């Protein structure tokens, strides 16, 4: 089917009542009187579309005469595509698009739009029209830098971004300084200033490397640092670490600018991490090494840290804007409609590329970084619900293969578009010095799970000359936009099939739409209460097999099947993937370690685990 | 007696065992293995004397061919005055002078020094060569400026004490034309500063104006910010606030970037301040308005904060280096040796003024605000011990008249030294646009309790043409330097006559004027009861004279602060000590009196509080 026909099937469907509460809450614009400028999703769509379309001015391929009706093509498409809720950019894009712009340009009917209107939009974008979500900033070994980073966190947060850092440069607690001669506080201490800053500018990523002398104390640093997610950094190769472990080897903890040295059994270090994650979900693992392995600019540039949820490895001062396709709405008669998914990837990658052009950053080292690489994060949401529609159990193999294929297709046409764009609009500045140029068989992910592999290699070849973006794909958690879209989040399985929203306060008993659209209505009413008490189908009498096997939830799916699904997707994603490894209450410390080890033998770039009943 | 004879009396009097312990712990320079480069107070004195003498390199009135002689004469006068402990610069000067300078150079004999040697000292001063106690930084109403400020706190603290007025920060809940938000408030924002300092190894000043919407929350913000002293700012005239209180009127709380506004009874507010001070000692009162009244650069520059102990009111990015004279060493047969004192005062001013030129700051706008104003903080210590020798009770009008004359004489000669350095080296860049120039009869303290006033008036007039410094005087706490000097602290009475602190003292003047054996006898009781008051079979004359802090009532405390402040161009560190049984009304009563006197701030501590 044609995108245009699918759009016509979605465009007049309004968001549900649950999304609407969310929209009125933080998403509809409010004039300084506290009033409402937007009252319906449609309006937000109009605003965002118009503004993102605006980046077409900067297009060297357009002449004049043509430029107007042209931007009026992209605004309509972008518009149609977001009204349908077929593609949605990260929240920042939706809050801040067109802040600074005059209130009568943003919503006026399109065929009253003039060329000068779109130039005015371009110019009126103020210092809070920050349309991206992920940032990383460094924190060098120095006070001037430490406290400049605290300032940077604040400002990025003011504008609605999430940021992280590797703190491994900070010399250990106890070090010599002069300096001052007072002794170095250590990174775990300095992270308190980071924590305190954000407590007052109303989540962050904090990484320390496994070989830092203070690591043991970091692993323990939330037993506080309540605005931090913490992960343990592995900048060496995965294989190197897995080896050392299986030999019961020892690790040298040391730092360039100190004389503090220690040796620890790596198994014990892992046990310490495992226990704390077992206890409370922190810290995660970040396989920095593995991220660099696939980084076009490594070792010229370096990936040292992820943003708060791990899904973008970013170099210093680099940011990345994201958005996601609801693959659930591409379900056509037992198949994913590839003909409509392709056009939309085409459309989405241009949209996201356009965002960068209309974007404003609090710190122009970040503006620089961004213009230089133009790293995007096209992803998906609604995947679990799509598995539902296709009758594929999440925890299966079929599911992972399908996943790998879906992702592979998207990867393909996403990059083919970075191509057609690097042609039409000019290469991302740093192409030349990238592994796309000086390498040969450079692929920004592992592959090995799809037919599309060979076509992908070609394209990465056609990409030695034309390429708008260092990278293009990710899988975000989509905590909010999957809500807006009425669909499951990112690549996660549904946590529950049924729960109780309270109206604001009344029992509104929500059941998953697809469960409704498939399981018998009488059956449902019987089981409902029990489903909500147990949070799963599996132990419920008189529900057919077909259905318990298809409509699995996160806790129905064992840790390993989670891990392996993450692997399938990482194989065709250039950035990382946000994935919680859910573990049953009855899981042990050993169970966590085993997850960790498996993670080591797969192509996952990080690890988050969550034990049910932990916190 | 000439200063140089005075010097000969004290130069060989060894720092006491207690003083020497302190010197080792934190003043004697150590080499890069924790070995001792300095083992004697004399070494400190040499090093500091020489570094500061080096400033003479930049003297425009010396020809290149007299410089070496002049530089060495200053090192020598500085060295002697310091070894004798007649005058001592603020700790940072002790800690840091000479950092970055080859060792073979700091302590070498003066006879052997060349013009090149001084030049090598001047040019090898590193970024830790930070010689000032007191800083104030602005904290403007943006995320940008708030976190810049925090980084400055970090930086100053890493090398230094700092205060801010947080009043620019829109009230908690305010509209943020920035974004979705609601401004967090000055108080929460101050938590970032406390947290930064909890982590940078080196006390902080936090001020919020009485009429900022968050003042109530502020006043309670320590009923944490464990690193802050807090004060209420009164930017408006002291008279105006007294009137309001007497009329039982109301104060509007507002902020130029908020719609948050509220009315409060000034009395209930004051009583709340006082209630907390009564419990805990915080917050103090900072009479900003009264600091601006005497601020030569007002209204073009403005004073919004003090440093941590409140003794220097400073404009944005301004820093100030302190130094104190031990006035007890000036006692001579019933009198203060005013001849000797005047010479030291001239030296002490040049010394402090030279410290500027060899001082390195960690932020260029401080370098600039200091070069432009050249504010000094010459003060006194040993005042209480002096009174003992003079047989004058601290709690009497006799002491306070003595204090005013004493401080008036010092003020006199200091401003007169400032004229002379103005003439010899050049005026403080902003002389031309200050009230010493653009206004007649301007005086930067209230005067009014000395025969020296007239004389001070005309030195101020003369200072129309030449003036090296916008301001010269303070009275600092002198917590550590008065120990280095074996004397009493600032203008404070001795807190105790005999006491063990971490071991044993016993007041040296009391040792000297008390009948021994009937010291031995009573010594047990005094050491526990903490006063001579209720020990019998001790005069009387001794009882009257040898009073301690808790023997002196709060008004006698406060009026001594008044007496000195009439003759100090900056402010004054004085604790108004209250007995345990004092009441919240006794504290209000202090404040009311504070408002009538010429005091520039208030600190109260009730015995038994914390
Ligand atoms: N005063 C301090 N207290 C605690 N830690 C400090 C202090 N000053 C610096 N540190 C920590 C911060 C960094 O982790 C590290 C480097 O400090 P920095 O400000 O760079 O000193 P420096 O660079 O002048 O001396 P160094 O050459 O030793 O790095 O030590
Ligand atoms: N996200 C936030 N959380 C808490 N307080 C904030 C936040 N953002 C700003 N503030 C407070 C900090 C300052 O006191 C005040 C000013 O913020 P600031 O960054 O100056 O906004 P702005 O200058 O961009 O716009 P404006 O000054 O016109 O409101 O608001
Ligand atoms: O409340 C939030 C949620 C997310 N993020 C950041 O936005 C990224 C994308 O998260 P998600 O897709 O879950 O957010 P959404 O765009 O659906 O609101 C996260 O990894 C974080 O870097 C953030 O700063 N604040
Ligand atoms: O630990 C300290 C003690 C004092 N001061 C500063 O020095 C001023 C005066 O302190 P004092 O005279 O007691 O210090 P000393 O010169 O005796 O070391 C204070 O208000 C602060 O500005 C500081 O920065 N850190
Ligand atoms: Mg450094
Ligand atoms: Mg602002």
């Amino acid at each position: 089917m044609k995108l245009s026909d699918l759009i016509s099937r979605w465009i007049d469907v309004e968001p549900s009542k649950n999304a609407q509460i969310i929209l009125r809450d933080r998403y509809f614009m409010k004039d300084l009187d506290g009033n409402y400028l937007e009252t319906k999703w449609e309006d937000v769509a109009r605003r965002v579309a118009r503004v993102v379309a605006t980046a077409e001015l900067l297009n060297p391929s357009y002449k004049k005469n043509e430029k107007l009706d042209r931007i009026k093509e992209w605004e309509d498409i972008f518009f149609r595509v977001l009204k349908a809720r077929l593609f949605i950019p990260n929240s920042p894009t939706l809050f801040n698009a067109g802040l600074g712009v005059k209130h009568d340009l943003l919503w006026k009917p399109i065929d009253q739009m003039t060329l000068e209107d779109y130039e005015e939009i371009y110019r009126s974008r103020n210092h809070l029209h920050m349309l991206s979500a992920c940032f990383v900033v460094p924190v060098g070994d120095s006070i001037e830098e430490i406290f400049e980073a605290v300032k940077e966190y604040a400002l990025i947060t003011k504008v609605g971004g999430g940021v992280g850092s590797n703190f491994s440069e900070l010399r250990p607690k106890g070090s010599f300084v002069a300096g001052t001669h007072g002794k170095a506080s250590g990174p775990v201490s300095f992270m308190h200033v980071f924590n305190s800053a954000i407590s007052v500018v109303k989540a962050l990523m904090g990484i320390l490397n496994i070989n830092h002398p203070d690591i043991e104390e970091f692993i323990d640093a939330k037993k506080v640092l309540n605005f931090f997610n913490l992960s343990v950094g592995f900048p060496m190769d995965k294989k190197e670490i897995l080896k050392l472990y299986e030999e019961d080897g020892e690790l040298e903890l040391s730092h360039p600018r100190s004389t503090i040295r220690k040796k620890v059994k790596i198994r014990e270090l892992f046990r310490k991490i495992a226990t704390n994650a077992w206890k409370s979900g922190d810290p995660g693992l970040a396989f920095l090494g593995e991220m660099n392995k696939y980084y076009p600019l490594y070792p010229h540039r370096k990936i040292n840290s992820t943003n708060p949820c791990g899904e973008i490895g970013l170099s210093d001062y680099e940011a990345c804007n994201l958005g996601s396709i609801d693959v659930a709405k591409f379900y056509n008669n037992g198949f994913v409609d590839l003909e409509a998914l392709q056009e939309l990837v085409q459309i989405a990658v241009r949209f996201l590329d356009n965002v960068i052009d209309v974007n404003v950053f609090p710190i122009d080292k970040i503006t620089k970084a961004v213009k230089e690489s133009r790293r995007l994060g096209l992803g998906i949401m609604g995947f679990a619900d799509l598995l539902y529609k296709l009758e594929i159990p999440y925890n299966s193999q079929e599911a992972r293969d399908f996943a790998a294929n879906l992702m592979a297709f998207i990867a393909l046409h996403a990059h083919r578009t970075s191509y057609e764009l690097g042609k039409e609009k000019g290469n991302f500045p740093l192409l030349e010095i990238s592994r796309y140029r000086t390498e040969d068989n450079f692929v920004p992910f592992a592959m090995g799970m799809s037919n599309y592999d060979d076509e992908i290699r070609e394209v990465m070849k056609m990409t030695k000359e034309f390429r708008r973006n260092v990278a293009l794909l990710t899988i975000a958690p989509t905590g909010s936009i999957s809500n807006i879209a009425d669909t499951s989040s990112g690549l996660e399985p549904n946590f529950l099939l049924a729960y109780t929203r309270f109206v604001t306060k009344e029992p509104l008993l929500y059941v998953n739409q697809v469960l409704r659209e498939k399981l018998n209505p009488e059956i449902l009413k019987r089981i409902e209460k029990e489903l909500i008490e147990k949070g799963s189908l599996k132990d419920i009498p008189d529900v057919p097999e077909k259905i318990k096997k298809v409509f699995v939830v996160a806790l129905d799916i064992d840790p390993m099947d989670h891990l392996l699904m993450q692997d399938a997707f990482q194989r065709y994603v250039d950035n990382n993937i946000s994935k919680t490894i859910n573990m049953p209450q009855s899981a042990t410390v050993d169970d966590v370690l085993n997850v960790y080890l498996e993670a080591l033998r797969t192509n996952v770039r990080g690890i988050t685990v969550y034990r049910d009943g932990s916190l």
